[PDB]
């Protein structure tokens, strides 16, 4: 097959999550990249894109991004989707929002636009009110819906996908949250990444997006659940994409796509049509505490309901030859979420027994909200304890991560942190493998229990770009952090 990854991909989806194909996840075919003429990469907004210059004062990434979502609304002529993270957009996030949609009004079009945020238990309607106050004439074009949501209280669940898709044609995603504090307005800024297709994998996020927005719209009611506000007289609307844009998108290149998410917890309890069974491995050290239930590691319904987890694990187990992972933390805090995803580890270990070679960034510890762990000693003893499951014992186990693993946190220029003296953050939720197939979107690889979104892209051109304009930068100035890295011989 031309795309061996992907097959493995969707076969295992197909297993865990039957019923969701078409609205949770889906694969397509016939997308593309959505760089620019002069820039072929520029698909991949990375955020801020300053390499090797602990001033960031050239942020190219940063640049590309707020015109690529500027460029997406203003060519929209009939509905923009955007999902986040609350707080709502502000700053120059906002402001490109806002030149967006007067450019798309003053080329005539009468557009539908929904925005919603996930939140922690008058937001949405002040929210509504500043966006319309900064439209002017052209919110006379608009149909608006705001609405910020949590699924569960007890399950720390609500929206963390960050998706912008305009008229199903388009779409935006990744882990970049709009938050004109943390990535813009900072001589620290985070590192961060989304993606630009164009294509029916638009198409698919916009089901996803029905398929939030038609549980938000149902619990509209439940002020524990749901503050919803609108432009005029306008109702909820929990299926703008399919009663607005084309069931299939369509065409614009050749890139095969699996779109995935997850429910998270609240949303919906089971797949009834899964008949999904698992292996479950045994825990040990990942349940901190004993009353926890752990959706991650032991709740087979909850896979059935998050096909990312089981597509990152299954994209892992794809590799034949190496894995870059790229993320701000493996591992969670608990309480209240369990230490770490059993299976993703064993899946690593797994890869790293055969000599596939594995590369794990992770944000500095100097951090600790853009980190959960005190040591990178907390990623390498796990990776080692289940090595040691495969390989005979620890000794053994040592000998095989010592031989196959980089694992080191972020740096984006010489500097051990930013000249402004604080650390370096990082927040892309990235995996790439074999330079062929990687995964951009906001699904953290740490326990997490969210509604979260990506692709899973295979095309080698566009992974070899990966590589060179990030992945490759990365490594250049990350790699003086190592406690372990096969291609020098450290091993500490
Ligand atoms: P996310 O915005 O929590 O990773």
């Amino acid at each position: 097959s031309a795309t061996p990854h992907l097959d493995a991909v969707e076969q295992t989806l197909r297993q865990v999550s039957p019923g969701l194909e078409g609205d949770v996840w889906e694969r397509t075919s016939g997308n593309k990249l959505d760089g620019s003429a002069a820039d072929p990469s520029d698909w991949l907004l990375q955020t801020p894109g300053c390499w090797g210059d602990d001033k960031c004062a050239d942020r190219v990434g940063t640049k590309r991004l707020l015109a690529k979502m500027t460029e997406n609304i203003g060519n929209a002529t009939r509905t923009v989707d955007i999902s986040t993270l609350a707080p709502f957009p502000n700053g120059a996030f906002q402001d490109a929002i806002v030149a967006g949609l007067k450019e798309s009004a003053a080329k005539g079009n009468k557009l539908k636009v929904r925005i919603l945020v996930g939140a922690a238990p008058v937001i949405p309607s002040k929210y509504r009110d500043e966006l319309t106050a900064k439209l002017g004439k052209a919110a006379e074009n608009i149909t608006l819906n705001v609405a910020s949501m949590t699924t569960s209280k007890t399950a720390f669940s609500w929206n963390h996908s960050k998706i912008l898709v305009v008229d199903g044609q388009s779409a935006l995603t990744g882990g970049i949250n709009s938050w004109k504090d943390d990535y813009l307005d900072t001589t620290h800024p985070v590192s961060d990444v989304d993606l630009a297709l164009t294509g029916p994998a638009a198409g698919s996020a916009g089901r996803y997006l029905d398929t939030l927005w038609t549980w938000t719209c149902q619990n509209k009611s439940n002020i524990a659940s749901v503050w919803f506000a609108a432009s005029g007289n306008a109702g909820c609307m929990p299926t703008m994409h399919k009663d607005t844009n084309p069931k299939a998108s369509p065409a614009t290149g050749n890139v095969p796509v699996i779109a995935v998410g997850g429910l998270g917890v609240g949303i919906k309890d089971v797949d009834p049509k899964s008949t999904f069974r698992p292996d479950l491995p045994t825990a040990s050290d990942t349940k901190c505490v004993v009353g926890l239930h752990d959706n991650t590691n032991a709740d087979r319904d909850y896979d059935t309901v998050n096909p990312e987890e089981s597509a990152l694990r299954a994209l892992v187990a794809s590799a034949k030859g190496h894995i870059e992972i790229s993320q701000q933390d493996l591992n969670a805090t608990c309480p209240p979420l369990p230490r770490y995803d059993i299976r993703l580890y064993d899946a690593l270990a797994a890869k790293m027994a055969a000599g596939v070679k594995v590369r794990i960034v992770v944000s500095d510890p100097a951090n600790r909200g853009y980190s959960q762990i005190k040591s990178l000693s907390e990623i390498s003893d796990t990776l080692r304890n289940r090595l040691a499951n495969i390989t005979g014992g620890q000794q053994a186990a040592k000998t095989a991560m010592c031989s196959n693993l980089q694992l080191a946190t972020f740096r984006s220029s010489p500097n051990g942190k930013w000249a402004d003296g604080h650390p370096y953050a990082q927040h892309h939720k990235l995996v790439s493998v074999d330079s062929s197939t990687f995964y951009i979107g906001s699904k953290n690889l740490y326990p997490s229990w969210l509604q979260d979104f990506g692709y899973i892209v295979e095309s080698p051109e566009a992974a070899k770009q990966l590589d060179a304009k990030l992945l490759d930068p990365q490594w250049k100035y990350s790699q003086e952090t190592a406690t372990v890295d096969y291609a020098r011989g450290i091993c500490n």
